[PDB]
């Protein structure tokens, strides 16, 4: 679990969104596993606006932060689930690192701010849904 709180927005994995998130829906994209809902309170997370390929992510299955080198956001295959059929997920960045299903929502950050959130994983790899291209989160 986990979310990014920037201004009057809350960004979560689309497959983990609540009834409240869907009733206060701003934007969602199944191909990216992202959903953004409105909030009444203000958020203060800085979103990175960069092309960084190194950072640190939170891993709740280990209660630890891990430094990682990660790929550029791209289309990558992902297998089925009670959530999605086998398909390609866009805007996905991969790193060598530990992750389990409950790890989705953990934030990935570089020196510039929030890069994205844990969204996929398996076989010693972890995947992050990029948020750096969503320029409207700041306006
Ligand atoms: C960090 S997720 C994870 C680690 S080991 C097994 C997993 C599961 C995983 O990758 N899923 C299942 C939940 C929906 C995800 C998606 N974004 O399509 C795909
Ligand atoms: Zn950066």
């Amino acid at each position: 679990s986990g979310a990014i709180y920037v201004g009057n927005y809350r960004v979560v994995n689309r497959h983990l969104a609540t009834h409240n998130d869907w009733a206060n829906l701003v934007w969602e994209d199944s191909s990216r596993d992202l959903l953004v809902s409105s909030t009444t309170a203000q958020g203060c997370d800085t979103i990175a606006r960069c092309d960084c390929q190194t950072g640190v992510y939170y891993c709740s299955s280990r209660r630890k932060h891990y430094p990682v080198s990660f790929s550029k956001p791209s289309l990558i295959f992902v297998e089925a689930s009670e959530y999605y059929p086998a398909r390609y997920q866009s805007h996905l960045m991969l790193a060598v690192g530990h992750s389990e299903p409950g790890d989705c929502g953990g934030i990935l950050r570089c020196q510039h701010g929030v890069v994205g959130i844990v969204s996929t994983g398996g076989n010693g790899l972890v995947g992050f849904a990029d948020v750096r291209d969503l320029l409207w989160l700041d306006e």
